[PDB]
RNA sequence: GCGCACCACCGGCCCGUCUCGCCCGCCCCGUCGGGGAGGUGGAGCGUGAGCGCGCGCGAUAGGACCCGAAAGAUGGUGAACUAUGCCUGGGCAGGGCGAAGCCAGAGGAAACUCUGGUGGAGGUCCGUAGCGGUCCUGACGUGCAAAUCGGUCGUCCGACCUGGGUAUAGGGGCGAAAGACUAAUCGAACCAUCUAGUAGCUGGUUCCCUCCGAAGUUUCCCUCAGGAUAGCUGGCGCUCGUCCGUCGCAGUUUUAUCCGGUAAAGCGAAUGAUUAGAGGUACCUAUUCUCAAACUUUAAAUGGGUAAGAAGCCCGGCUCGCUGGCUUGGAGCCGGGCGUGGAAUGCGAGCACGCCUAGUGGGCCACUUUUGGUAAGCAGAACUGGCGCUGCGGGAUGAACCGAACGCCGGGUUAAGGCGCCCGAUGCCGACGCUCAUCAGACCCCAGAAAAGGUGUUGGUUG
RNA sequence: CUGAAAAUGGAUGGCGCUGGAGCGUCGGGCCCAUACCCGGCCGUCGCCGGCGCUGGGCUAGGCCGCG
RNA sequence: GGGCAGGGCCGCCCUGGAAUGGGUUCGCCCCGAGAGAGGGGCCCGCGCCUUGGAAAGCGUCGCGGGCGGCGUCCGGUGAGCUCUCGCUGGCCCUUGAAAAUCCGGGGGAGAGGGUGUAAAUCUCGCGCCGGGCCGUACCCAUAUCCGCAGCAGGUCUCCAAGGUGAACAGCCUCUGGCAUGUUAGAACAAUGUAGGUAAGGGAAGUCGGCAAGUCAGAUCCGUAACUUCGGGAUAAGGAUUGGCUCUAAGGGCUGGCAGCUGACUUAGAACUGGUGCGGACCAGGGGAAUCCGACUGUUUAAUUAAAACAAAGCAUCGCGAAGGCCCGAGGCGGGUGUUGACGCGAUGUGAUUUCUGCCCAGUGCUCUGAGUCAAAGUGAAGAAAUUCAAUGAAGCGCGGGUAAACGGCAAGGUAGCCAAAUGCCUCGUCAUCUAAUUAGUGACGCGCAUGAAUGGAUGAACGAGAUUCCCACUGUCCCUACCUACUAUCUAGCGAAACCACAGCCAAGGGAACGGGCUUGGCGGAAUCAGCGGGGAAAGAAGACCCUGUUGAGCUUGACUCUAGUCUGCAACUGUGAAGUUUCACUUACCCGGUGAGGCGGGGGGCUUCUGGACCCAAGCGCCCGGCGGGCGCGACCCGCUCCGAGGACAGUGGCAGGUGGGGAGUUUGACUGGGGCGGUACACCUGUCAAACCGUAACGCAGGUGUCCUAAGGCGAGCUCAGGGAGGACAGAAACCUCCCGUGGAGCAGAAGGGCAAAAGCUCGCUUGAUCUUGAUUUUCAGUAUGAAUACAGACCGUGAAAGCGGGGCCUCACGAUCCUUCUGACUUUUUGGGUUUUAAGCAGGAGGUGUCAGAAAAGUUACCACAGGGAUAACUGGCUUGUGGCGGCCAAGCGUUCAUAGCGACGUCGCUUUUUGAUCCUUCGAUGUCGGCUCUUCCUAUCAUUGUGAAGCAGAAUUCACCAAGCGUUGGAUUGUUCACCCACUAAUAGGGAACGUGAGCUGGGUUUAGACCGUCGUGAGACAGGUUAGUUUUACCCUACUGAUGAUGUGUUGUCGCAAUAGUAAUCCUGCUCAGUACGAGAGGAACCGCAGGUUCAGACAUUUGGUGUAUGUGCUUGGCUGAGGAGCCAAUGGGGCGAAGCU
């Protein structure tokens, strides 16, 4: 049989991301001497909408600590910030919404976003609209902080991972029911070519493991193993359990 | 009498192997090497016949008599059609209902309600362009057109329509998913090559004449549309014979002697089935009715085997390690003597009916016999003939029936079948009867009749 | 003769036949098959075939004879 | 270019200060963060004027590339139409490009001259010079492009007049364009294609209201059930509509009410007419329900627009980046990812509302720590190869969880729902719907085989979806007719194609079982025209259906054998150190992240949180060099080995090993067979029979057996005699044991059967291992090969008996297996390759391990998405043989008929016929005979329902029954169903039965069936299947030959014409009612005829148009809409403008 739809996405021909009108990569500043030994004053110049993501992006401007240059960054806009606000980045910056602080220099239970997964990755965790990470506890011996991710998992990261205090703006976006199919079309028309999802039971056996039969049954158990080959790994991949929770 | 070649048979020898064994040899005396006797395995020996060349045929492997697949593989070319994403442009009358927001006037004790207007929302409605393509299953249907035309119809601010520029390439692409679409090609494109792919399967296979002439059956086969094998065929011969005579031969009789368990018969005989009384005391005896394919005491017809001499008979001896009371057997061998060849008839035989060998291995039909089946122009056997391979006369006609089989002709005579005319032959003064039919009847196979009836007519029988 | 009814118009073969061209029993005569008899020609096959002993003859791989 | 209108600054300026808040728009909006007002400023000014500039251009009048005259003017309006510039708002889980290029500002390093200039000057204003290369024609589409073409197809745009009207609708005209689309003339037949009308009835047509028609615009009214409150809705149902003549209402400007001036509409009224008025054009039929899908959207280009897909919603699953998912031959590869759980990826269900039950056994997924377990490694034995042992990963196994996982209902179908798109029986039962209903709806539910995200139930709105009814409408129909246009037709010119063995009149017979040719008959007359669709089993295509092939392909799995990927283990890359094979540490390989690798580590010295500003290119000091300039240091600490961090000898890499692996690859999926499959094994064997007296002899013939059993049930000897019966004998009996007698085997002999068998072959007993070691020959199946199983010897060694003898398995006939490979035994001058020794390996010989498809491949499906080679060797459709079955008819006479066998019947039996049932068969056809029904239409049969003429009765009349001559004539209209077949409603003289390739598809219709789409049920793990249901699904060609229908003509008697004859062929009328006979005959009554006669009708036939109706393009005459001809008048155009009436003709 021919390859399944799930296999053609890794080729990257028509399933690539629509990144034409995107305003840039949202990431923190480069970790320098100003943020490891003090703070640097920024200024929010504009809060823009990035096509593809439901969270706004802030165009924060900084001064280059070594050249007469205006460094403009693109952060994930925390909810509550506005244009004209002075945000600060570093370990000696105060605990305010929008400031970029290490996760080790903050009290427990601090709500932060855009958390660096590794020290200096310029922010990876909790960057979607309406999400945040909570600093659970610290460990001054190993210099490791334990953070609670939006998925409920508690990850032990380094205490030097910077993060933006607050919650990512654009929260409550999923609380609105998309009423039309056209609204869902425009939602993914900027993301990628994946919205109209034909059921595997509606296809033919050549195109999908679940296709075929005089009826549209699945036939085989929908719970597939983890080590299934590409082309058979459909349905519920490595499902620990099934049924209504 | 010497006997060629050849053949039957019996010795003999070589190698393997087996059984039983008592001798022998030596410088390299040993777990040494040799030989005997009797069976047996071998593509042996037994005073070579091969080799080279050419011709022909046969079975093969090669494109392999020619043409033909659905496929498979390697490499490559296509997104000018179309499917989808992206980029950059273009385009989308006139009307209907009329959402939030707003204004005003009212009602009310208050909360709050009501009315008018305004506003112009929406995968809204009618609908043009556009894009689609419902129904007529209309037109056309060797068309205008390898998908079009007309009316009608869907939608027409949206998941809308479209050009251009780009992206994805064949077991891949893409797919709001029809196995759709990917250049009139898609349940795996196109191009060239591998490739003259293979085919137990269809089709075809080119001059004349002479002579001979089949098989659809046996066994085996992942066989049953096919092969292998045996049979049937042809060719090539060869060994002899070829007046009587003698060898030899036979789809035949005769004589002699065996074999069988079918028809018929039997069950008052066995086994099995079965009817009715009778006698003696439900049985028991003697009877009685009806039967067998997997019953039988009996038992044919047809049919099968053998024999009908010289490879014999007769007389006299020899060999043996087998046999043994004893030449006692048995078999072999030797010498001599004896054709009236030791049934009829016909006939040339032999070489494992030699050597090579094509075709065939779908059969079919009839008398009789016979199985399944209500039956069948049904299915399945035995035997013989026939058709197929075969024309001819006759049955009007027709692969099989009847007669008879075939070079080219003349005369004659017939077969089966015919002789009113078609149509050769009764254009006999044929014989004897039978029969009237308002559906008469008119002859193998054979191509429509039954049970039951008639005071039609003609015979006969018993009263 | 009754019993005896199928669909295009039709099949002793047809015409037709009733002192028979019907049925049964027979007689004489007659008709013709590539069958049988005799004869011619052609070929094949078989002759323990014939001829080297010449008007003709014997290209013997020829000629001739017989069935 | 300049100037000025005009427009915009709710985005600017100054004054000032607001509530009695004001300003203001179509809408909004605006203001103490400052309104209103006044006065300014800026941007855009494509407008006007003007330089250009009228000299040119144009119109017109002249005159001779030109000369001239004159004119080119003054105005006024707008929801007008396009274009453009602004203002302002709405919508997005949609935020709707980059770069070249150009400009402004911040900063002030520097530059410039020392008293008139210098630096400098943004086209400031002018002057001077240069601007290369390529493309440029024309078509741009009913003839310049593509589709083989001058092809009714296709192919991206730009500009857009008047009238009507809401309109870029339709219709008419102007500018512009064209010649009717690759020909013309004549005629006006059939049949067509397109358009239209039709009286009376109104779906009776048909599978089905298919097609057609009705409705339609606007205005004023009136608008239910239901609902998600949005809708339904143009619901439905009504009225009005012309022309003309008026009235009233809705503005602006100027002057302070007056004057002037509109241009677009509404409302009311009068008059008027052949009641006609959205007059043409344009332009929804409606309602009551069921089924499915929520909707909009999308889909098989070229047969399926759907109930399919999608969809929002719902739910589940994976994953925190060293990741999930996926690509990839390969890398520090690539996609999602410019991403980060409100994310991405994988599925299921399918809006809302309402619920979503039970089962974790099976399969699958997932989660745990106590038998199996590879390579490597360790240990042991051995000369070594080798062998053995221990250890022993993942995975499996064990255990838990999981069903909005597959599924089922280990659990036994809960809530619901239903004879449903799902119910076999079935046309279920009941009610309703109709005169009549296999349909529809509402109910009933042990439901063949409903059922809950394999989703159950409901449901407004919506639908080119399926279905039922009603209203309205209509030529769908009763029942056809007429008119118009283009064809056909004829002529001029032009001019193909399919097809074709030869060809073309039939009946019957036979035949390859449906001839055109042969046979026997009928008979047959040139050359042709227009038609026609009976025939040529017509053409079109080496049947796609069925089967075969040791031919494939698509797809699927619990098929065979592999594989990418993935998991896991070992050593290598792989270093350092500590502690008890593990853990904590080290960095240095390796790995990841960040950055323009910008401040690291160790010492010394001593700094930014109020604001949408600004921030660099050292001030200062110290030192030094030049003739007013320049340089250096400090300012800004020193030193240093990895840029800084996160990992780290683990990830990872390469190489082996195990697991997993339809993701993928290759292949396979026996044969026989009254088609095939299913079943069976008739596939290797045995007995009886078939089998026809040797042997042999077939079928999916008949009745059975076999894949064993036996240390004796083998071998030998000896003794003994069985089954059963009679008579007896304590318990003891119909059967216990003892005795006698009879007992041809009637018992037994392992088994199926047959044969054989009595001091045997049976039974019992005691000695045994001839069931041993060998060679060859022979028999049977046979090819006379093998195997299997047998026969008779011989040579050994034994058993047994006193011995003769008997015995190398079973009393005989069945009870079994090649090569290769493995294993065992035995033997020897056997090999182990230059010799020797010992291991090992090989060989010889004999057994065993097994191929049951049994002379011996290694083997699951599915295909309707299918393909090829073929096959009438072989199925489904006709015909042919057969007639079991079906239908029909005799014979015999038990009996029925109150009595009486035969008026009418006919049991038990029995004989036939028919080919309108079905079956059987497989002869014809698979290089194709279109296949069900209906419609249409003709002819035929009689086994007569009715009519005609009769006979019979359990015939009084009437009605009816039976039978005869008899097929001339007729056998109907409807509901339901695709249906033939049934059933019912009526009508009728009767509503008889059949054939003709189950007549009739180049006649039709596609309803059924019968491709591909899709749903449901059952079934299968699955792909799929289902003669179960349901929905949508291309019906091609005649001009050829005959046949038939008509039309010319041909025929020979001289030509020609009129008037006739006539063979032969066709043939046609039919049934009924009323009245009278007649309330008569007959009968007790009730009832109730018949002949003649009479008046009409039904069906059919041939005509015909006086009349009535219909058509009507005499385009005849009126009316009228839109437009046009300046108006009237007269007319035209709108593919027949529409409508009224209408001659002739046809009907
Ligand atoms: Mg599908
Ligand atoms: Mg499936
Ligand atoms: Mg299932
Ligand atoms: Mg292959
Ligand atoms: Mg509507
Ligand atoms: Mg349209
Ligand atoms: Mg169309
Ligand atoms: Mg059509
Ligand atoms: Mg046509
Ligand atoms: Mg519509
Ligand atoms: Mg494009
Ligand atoms: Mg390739
Ligand atoms: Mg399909
Ligand atoms: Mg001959
Ligand atoms: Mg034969
Ligand atoms: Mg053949
Ligand atoms: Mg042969
Ligand atoms: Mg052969
Ligand atoms: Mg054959
Ligand atoms: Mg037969
Ligand atoms: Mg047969
Ligand atoms: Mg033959
Ligand atoms: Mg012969
Ligand atoms: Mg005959
Ligand atoms: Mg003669
Ligand atoms: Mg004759
Ligand atoms: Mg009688
Ligand atoms: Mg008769
Ligand atoms: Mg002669
Ligand atoms: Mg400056
Ligand atoms: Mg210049
Ligand atoms: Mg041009
Ligand atoms: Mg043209
Ligand atoms: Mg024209
Ligand atoms: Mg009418
Ligand atoms: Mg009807
Ligand atoms: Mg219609
Ligand atoms: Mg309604
Ligand atoms: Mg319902
Ligand atoms: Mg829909
Ligand atoms: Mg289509
Ligand atoms: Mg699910
Ligand atoms: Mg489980
Ligand atoms: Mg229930
Ligand atoms: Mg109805
Ligand atoms: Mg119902
Ligand atoms: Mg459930
Ligand atoms: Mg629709
Ligand atoms: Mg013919
Ligand atoms: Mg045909
Ligand atoms: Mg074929
Ligand atoms: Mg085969
Ligand atoms: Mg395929
Ligand atoms: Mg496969
Ligand atoms: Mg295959
Ligand atoms: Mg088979
Ligand atoms: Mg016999
Ligand atoms: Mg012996
Ligand atoms: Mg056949
Ligand atoms: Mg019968
Ligand atoms: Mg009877
Ligand atoms: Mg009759
Ligand atoms: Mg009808
Ligand atoms: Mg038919
Ligand atoms: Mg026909
Ligand atoms: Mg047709
Ligand atoms: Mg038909
Ligand atoms: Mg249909
Ligand atoms: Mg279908
Ligand atoms: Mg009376
Ligand atoms: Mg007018
Ligand atoms: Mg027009
Ligand atoms: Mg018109
Ligand atoms: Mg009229």
């Amino acid at each position: 049989g021919r390859v399944i739809r799930g296999q053609r996405k890794g080729a990257g021909s028509v399933f690539k991301a629509h990144v034409k009108h995107r305003k840039g990569a949202a990431k923190l500043r480069a970790i320098d001497f100003a943020e490891r030994n003090g703070y640097i004053k920024g200024i929010v110049k504009d809060i823009i909408h990035d096509p593809g993501r439901g969270a706004p992006l802030a165009k924060v401007a900084f001064r280059d600590p070594y050249r007469f240059k205006k460094r403009t960054e693109l952060f994930v806009a925390a909810e509550g910030i506005h244009t004209g606000q002075f945000v600060y980045c570093g370990k000696k910056a105060q605990l305010n919404i929008g400031n970029v602080l290490p996760v080790g220099t903050m009290p427990e239970g601090t709500i932060v976003c855009c958390v660096e997964e590794k020290p200096g990755d310029r922010g990876k965790l909790a960057r979607a609209s309406g999400n945040y990470a909570t600093v659970i506890s610290h460990n001054p011996e190993t210099k490791k902080t334990r953070v609670k991710l939006p998925s409920g998992s508690k990850k032990v990261i380094s205490s030097a991972n910077r993060a933006i205090v607050g919650v990512v703006a654009g929260g409550g976006r999923i609380d609105k029911p998309i009423l039309k199919a056209g609204r869902a079309y425009h939602k993914y028309k900027a993301k990628r070519n994946c919205w109209p999802r034909v059921r595997g039971v509606a296809m033919n056996p050549v195109e999908h493991p679940f296709g075929g039969g005089n009826h549209q049954h699945i036939g085989k158990p929908s719970t597939i193993r983890r080590d299934a080959p590409a082309g058979r790994k459909v349905g519920l991949i490595a499902a620990r359990r099934t049924g209504r929770l």
